[PDB]
């Protein structure tokens, strides 16, 4: 099916990507992983999203996300991700055409035991897809928590 | 990687499947569509589910949704799910063995403008895959919304 006009304007997500990031937060010690993701659609106003990461040295998997991406001509988007760890999360926020960014904060986090808000942010850098995840709990403020850069296979 | 020892009991899911069903609610006209289920694993105490839907006759798209269901040996179940149009729920529930069935509701439903509760529940029936799913706003209690049934392919 053809690209939907509220989708064309993302249209450099569609693929699939490959790289890796790295971890770190106040009480966990700090990590590296390897990630794919794949964007997709099937002619409607909605993005399929799915991820996968692991072990760097052996493939041994280690999680999974996978969800929905929403734009709007206006420049709005809604973001929805269910993870294989057994929390949901509803995202808000705006995409820059020219900037080829997309900046997200949570409206939502469901069925989590600590983790309170979480913000994502993605960027085309050099046509490779770019991302920051930041989180906050009751007592750690939002920061830092995931990055991570792909290349487009 | 092998089935985790979480996962066995309800190791009938594991493969694709495909039906048809029939969605009805007091405000919307009742109405048909096929759709297609795949549950897949990594080794994890965690159960890969994805979803989609279609006009009957054409084959045109309809709607899709993904998550994932995380069962325990007291006979618990987490199951997490995003969907197309917008909408995140959490479920929880139990699974029984001798029934190959699997009885949910909704903890939280999120982003919804009207729905306030999802119940979910699956059934094996002569080795066929059946669901009903129920729905309720502020105003209709919980009540029949859609029911299928799915062939392994």
């Amino acid at each position: 099916p053809p690209v939907h006009p509220f989708v064309a304007p993302l249209s450099y997500l569609l693929g699939t990507w490959r790289g890796q990031g790295e971890g770190e937060y106040p009480t966990i010690p700090s990590f590296r992983y390897g990630e794919e993701i794949r964007f997709s659609h099937s002619g409607k106003p909605v993005i399929a999203y799915t991820q996968k990461t692991w072990k760097l040295e052996s493939g041994a998997p280690m999680h999974a996300e996978s969800g929905y991406f929403r734009p709007r001509p206006d420049g709005s988007i809604e973001v929805v991700i269910a993870q294989s760890t057994g929390l949901v999360e509803v995202q808000k926020g705006t995409y820059n055409v020219d900037e080829q960014s997309i900046k997200l904060k949570s409206d939502l986090v469901g069925n989590a035991s600590k983790v309170k808000e979480i913000s994502r942010e993605f960027e085309l850098v050099d046509g490779k897809l770019s991302y920051v995840v930041r989180m906050s709990t009751t007592t750690n403020p939002l920061q830092p928590h995931l990055k991570a850069i792909l290349d487009k296979l």
